[PDB]
């Protein structure tokens, strides 16, 4: 009988110091290692419980400090929790330090999880090799036996045997690299600071570097030698942010080195490893002449995310996986917060607003879950890794920073990162630190627990009867045919004099007292609060009018929030749909990107749901109306890569609109630009902001489609290829659309990683709509082999082939598919939320279809 029968490690023995010596071969994908773990007991036990998986233990030696001699001990295993147990020869007593040394043999991983390894092809067709480490959930126990929980912090000394050609890196700077008589170099790195096991990292690969010292901190970027020229934007950005976060958090970067590694595999780990920040190669390559604005924003945000964890998440770690939404939600917040003070040109607020629009649509579903849950299973650990929970957490932290001051927010974080530095905590302690810096006036820990321990988000109903604005609270329930209260930080803007105040609604009913009689009111300023506002019939119609007469009294964030709200409220039936189109009838006087892109989002969802239902004529009258609303804005656009970054995205949105629907000249301007490019054999430049639009119009011909296929299988840019791939799947030849999906699943010409992108693109248009869902049904077993159930890929594939069905016939068809597979498969959240969105599409027609046949075509 194993001495421990729980998923969490015992709170008895605690690690203090790790010595890890490893000999990785990479050619064999087998490594040998020894670990020396200096532990202390705070309680008395005869058995030491710790983690290890897939290790051939050769010897385990126990030792006390009262001897210089090693003692034998027996070792047991319980692989269901990955736990190993060392029975003790001496009853470990309280306070007393002991030392365990384990020798083992193991394989290098091929699953890109744990100590992984792979092969790649260089500038010549040379098989160069590479190894790296991804442990973020529970894979540190696969490389070496340890206490694999984030609370059990310790210091680490990493020692690895390499071959002279291969550079070896880890978390800490390197101390002793000595040559051995075998012909092999052994590197030893400095002893770590107190860090968690999931953040340890070590990498053995043939790389070069583009380093730069600042303030004793040597920021360095490592990549495969053929790609060092394209890492210059990353280093210039990694330095402006390491300055910013240091002076924001008011703590210095703890370590001496900051290494950023671009791993040369597409299935690589991108974790916030302390010192050794791992990324994918395409995530860090940028060129100021060939890459896009959206290619610039992605690199500028992925560095900021992983840099923010070097304070929040590695210096001060969370104790368990129940609070991973807080660590990753803070960094997702720090992405958009750092890139608005020092990278304000990129207009990153337009990205956070769209990400918060989409987070609210999938949190509104009844299949959503409270972010704070109980994690007592390993599947529950590996289901805390949801991008929705990370973006809802950033949405709550935005609401906290706006309700409090920006400065009150920082003072809490600086004090929290000082009090709990080099240790582990829980989510309530951050809320406690807010309550200290607010001088115990308001309770943030109660205010947040209404959002963390609860599902969904509120619907705040508003009715201004004079100078009294009546506010009411409800859950955004979508079934439109228990929950509790939220401490909702309210905000409003009224008006020729402008007002701006902040309140707090802690009841189901409330009234805010206005200082004047006003003509229009807008609640949730810039949608900084995680709620939807339903105004009354008169109150909505005031805002619809003030958008006709000077819409720019509100911000672009606020005008986008109204378009999003009135269209989502109309789908539930709370608003007639003719009121949402009255609201967007102001768009002839709109010049900002964020209200136009969201209005084009809502109309495209209506177009595509109506197109799959067969009401093609009504769908064209919808897009020929938004075109007439946006006709001057579209015709004023230039087919270039010039302007502000926000204006460089309105061009890509409006030209993709006019070309997909063949409205105006767009298609003949793109086809001329395509034909010149096709006839330059791909050597002519296309402006990046019109590149995908040009590729799609040309891919509608057998000639131009076959040219693009040869450019994908040859050319080097895995960003220009993914605009080619989208265009190839925008064909209307069903035979081509089936051949693309068949090829990716079998790994011919395209990679199996890109299959989620192909099925999503084939199924969103009419010629491949039924073809995509049929491919998912008839290749399901092979899909669940190549992507396990509950993966993000299997969720994206199911949603991307199903979210446009709007008939009860289709709802029964999709239900009867998954029921006649497994009860397990029928209870996955991918298939329950999918059958839920078909019902909301079924009812969207029941509440808005026959009315649309009236005002359109009249
Ligand atoms: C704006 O201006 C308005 C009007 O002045 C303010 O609204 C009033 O706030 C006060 C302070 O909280 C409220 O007094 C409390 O009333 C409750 C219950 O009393 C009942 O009284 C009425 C019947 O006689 C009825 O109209 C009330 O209805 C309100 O509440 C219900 C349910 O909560 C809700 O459904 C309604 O929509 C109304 O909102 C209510 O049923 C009483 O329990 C309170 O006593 C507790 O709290 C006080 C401190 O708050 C404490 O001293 C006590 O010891 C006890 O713990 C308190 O008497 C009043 O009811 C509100 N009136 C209305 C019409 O809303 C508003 O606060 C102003 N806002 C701002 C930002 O200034
Ligand atoms: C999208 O369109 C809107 C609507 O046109 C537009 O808002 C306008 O911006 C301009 C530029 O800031 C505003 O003009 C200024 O208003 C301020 C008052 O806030 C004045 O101080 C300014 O006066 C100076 O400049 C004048 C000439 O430009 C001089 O005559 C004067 O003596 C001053 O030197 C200037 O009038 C304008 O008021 C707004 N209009 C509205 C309705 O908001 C917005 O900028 C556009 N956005 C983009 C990205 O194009
Ligand atoms: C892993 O184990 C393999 C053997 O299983 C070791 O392979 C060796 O790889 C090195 C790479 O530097 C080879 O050395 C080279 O030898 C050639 C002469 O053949 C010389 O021209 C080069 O300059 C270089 O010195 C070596 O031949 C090869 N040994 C074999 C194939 O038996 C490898 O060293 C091990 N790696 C580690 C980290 O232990
Ligand atoms: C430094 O961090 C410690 C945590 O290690 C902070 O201690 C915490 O302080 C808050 C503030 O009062 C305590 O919250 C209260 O707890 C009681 C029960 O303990 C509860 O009844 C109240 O409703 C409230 O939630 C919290 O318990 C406490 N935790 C511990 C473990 O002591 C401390 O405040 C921080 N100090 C500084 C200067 O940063
Ligand atoms: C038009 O584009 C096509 C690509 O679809 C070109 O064919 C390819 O051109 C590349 C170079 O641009 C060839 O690579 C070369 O290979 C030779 C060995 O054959 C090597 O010595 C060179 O250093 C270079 O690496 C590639 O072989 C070739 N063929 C294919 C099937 O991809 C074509 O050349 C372009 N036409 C013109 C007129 O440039
Ligand atoms: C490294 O990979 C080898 C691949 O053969 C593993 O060997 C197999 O392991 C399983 C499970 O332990 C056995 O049931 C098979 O009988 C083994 N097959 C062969 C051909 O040896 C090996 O287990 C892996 N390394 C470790 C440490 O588990
Ligand atoms: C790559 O790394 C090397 C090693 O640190 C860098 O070379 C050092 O550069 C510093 C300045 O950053 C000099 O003070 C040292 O004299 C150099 N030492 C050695 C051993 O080379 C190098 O600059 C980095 N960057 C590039 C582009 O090669
Ligand atoms: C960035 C990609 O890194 C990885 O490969 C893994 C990571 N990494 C991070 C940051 O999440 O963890 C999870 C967590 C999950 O819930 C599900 C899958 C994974 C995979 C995994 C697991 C088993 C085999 N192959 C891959
Ligand atoms: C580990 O590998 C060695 C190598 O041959 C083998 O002799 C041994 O039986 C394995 N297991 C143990 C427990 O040492
Ligand atoms: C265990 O090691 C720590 C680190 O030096 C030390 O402070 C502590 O006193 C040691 N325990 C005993 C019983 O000496
Ligand atoms: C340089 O680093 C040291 C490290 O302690 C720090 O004290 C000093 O303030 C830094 N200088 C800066 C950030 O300009
Ligand atoms: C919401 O989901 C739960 C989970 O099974 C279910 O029990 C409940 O009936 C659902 N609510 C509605 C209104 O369908
Ligand atoms: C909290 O109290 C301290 C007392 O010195 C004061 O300096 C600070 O301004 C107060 N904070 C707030 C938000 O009132
Ligand atoms: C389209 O091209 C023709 C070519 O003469 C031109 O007359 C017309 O104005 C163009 N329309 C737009 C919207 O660019
Ligand atoms: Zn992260």
């Amino acid at each position: 009988l194993f001495p421990w029968a729980q998923i969490r490690l015992p709170t008895a023995v605690v690690p203090l110091r790790y010595e890890l010596s490893l000999h990785p071969n990479l050619t064999s994908m087998t490594f040998r290692g020894s670990v020396t773990i200096s532990v202390q007991a705070l309680q008395v036990t005869w058995n030491i419980i710790l983690h290890s998986t897939g290790h051939n233990i050769s010897r385990v030696t126990f030792m006390s400090a009262v001897s210089s001699q090693e003692k034998q001990a027996e070792i047991l295993e319980y692989a269901y929790h990955g736990q190993i147990a060392i029975v003790a020869p001496e009853a470990l007593l309280a306070g007393h330090n002991y030392t365990l040394k384990i020798e083992y043999s193991a394989n290098i991983s091929s699953s890109y999880y744990g100590f992984y390894g792979f092969s790649y092809t260089d500038e010549s067709n040379e098989k160069k090799y590479f190894a790296a480490t991804q442990f973020e959930p529970l894979a540190a126990r696969s490389a070496f036996p340890c206490f694999d929980e984030p609370a059990f912090k310790a210091t680490f000394i990493i020692k690895i045997i390499r071959d002279e050609q291969y550079t070896a890196l880890s978390n800490m700077p390197k101390k002793s690299s000595v040559v051995l008589d075998d012909g092999l170099v052994q590197d030893e790195f400095s002893e770590s600071v107190k860090m968690s096991t999931y953040l340890v990292a070590f990498i053995v690969g043939e790389m070069k570097n583009l380093s730069q010292d600042v303030n004793g901190t040597l920021v360095s970027i490592y990549a495969v030698p053929e790609k060092i020229g394209q890492v210059h934007y990353a280093l210039e950005t990694t330095v402006k942010l390491l300055e910013f976060f240091q002076n924001y958090f008011e703590i210095q970067y703890p370590l001496k080195k900051l290494d950023l590694v671009a791993i040369p595999d597409f299935e690589a780990g991108a974790m916030e490893n302390w010192g050794l920040l791992t990324f994918r190669e395409e995530t860090l390559l940028y060129d100021s002449n060939t890459s896009s604005m959206a290619d610039r924003k992605l690199v500028t945000k992925i560095i900021a995310h992983e840099l923010a964890h070097q304070w929040f998440g590695n210096l001060v770690t969370m104790k368990w996986w129940n609070d991973l939404w807080l660590n990753e939600g803070f960094a997702t917040f720090m992405e958009y917060f750092s890139l608005e003070k020092i990278f304000k040109e990129l207009s990153s607020y337009e990205d956070f607003l769209d990400a918060r629009f989409k987070t609210m649509k999938k949190d509104s579903l009844n299949s959503s879950h409270p972010i704070s849950s109980s994690v007592q299973s390993s599947e529950q650990i590996e289901e805390m890794f949801d991008s929705l929970s990370y973006f809802k957490g950033s949405s709550l932290l935005l609401m906290l920073k706006t309700y409090l001051s920006e400065d009150v927010f920082q003072h809490a974080v600086v004090l929290y990162l000082h009090n709990h530095s080099y240790a582990s905590i829980q989510s309530d302690d951050l809320w406690d630190s807010f309550n200290e810096v607010t001088n115990q006036t308001l309770d943030v820990k109660r205010m947040m627990k209404t959002w963390t321990l609860q599902k969904g988000f509120p619907l705040v109903t508003v009715q201004k009867k004079g100078k009294e604005l009546f506010i009411q609270q409800e859950r955004f329930f979508l079934n439109m045919k228990t929950s509790y209260l939220w401490h909702i930080p309210l905000s409003y803007v009224t008006e020729y004099s402008k007002y701006q105040s902040v309140s707090l609604l802690d009841k189901k009913s409330g009234v805010i007292n206005l200082t004047e009689e006003v003509l229009w009111v807008k609640v949730n300023i810039n949608m900084n609060g995680y709620y939807i506002v339903h105004y009354a019939d008169d109150d909505w119609e005031a805002l619809i009018h003030q958008l006709k007469i000077n819409p720019y009294v509100l911000s672009d964030k606020d005008r986008a929030n109204l378009i999003n709200n009135i269209f989502e409220l109309a789908g539930l039936g709370k608003v007639p749909l003719k009121r949402a189109f009255d609201l967007i009838n102001y768009l002839g006087n709109e010049n900002h990107t964020a209200p136009i892109t969201e209005a084009l989002f809502q109309t495209d969802l209506i177009y595509n749901l109506l197109e799959k239902l067969g009401y093609m004529d009504l769908a064209s009258r919808l897009v020929t109306r938004v075109f007439k609303l946006l006709q001057n804005q579209i015709q004023q656009q230039t087919w270039t890569d010039e302007g502000t970054p926000s204006m460089r995205e309105l061009r890509s949105a409006l030209l993709e609109f006019a070309c997909t629907h063949n409205l105006g000249n767009c298609s003949t301007t793109a086809m001329k630009l395509f034909d010149d490019w096709m006839a330059s054999n791909g050597t002519q430049s296309l402006p990046t902001d019109v590149m995908t639009t040009v590729f799609k119009v040309g891919a509608k011909t057998d000639k131009g489609w076959s040219f693009l296929l040869g450019k994908y299988i040859s050319i080097g840019s895995e960003a220009e290829k993914n605009k080619i791939l989208e265009a190839l799947a925008s064909s209307e030849d069903v035979r081509k659309l089936y051949w693309l999906m068949k090829s990716s699943l079998n790994g011919d010409n395209f990679r199996t990683q890109k299959l989620s992108f192909i099925i999503r693109t084939v199924g969103r248009h009419f010629p491949g709509h039924l073809l995509a869902w049929d491919f998912v049904k008839e290749n399901w077993n092979k899909l669940v082999q190549k992507f396990p159930l509950g993966s993000y890929t299997i969720q994206n594939i199911v949603a991307g082939s199903t979210y446009l069905f709007s008939t009860k016939t289709h709802l029964s068809e999709v239900q009867a598919f998954f029921e006649n597979q497994s009860e397990a498969t029928f209870r996955l959240r991918c298939v329950q939320e999918a059958l839920e969105v078909i019902q909301l599409n079924i009812q969207w027609m029941e509440k808005n279809l026959k009315s649309l046949t009236w005002w359109l075509r009249t």
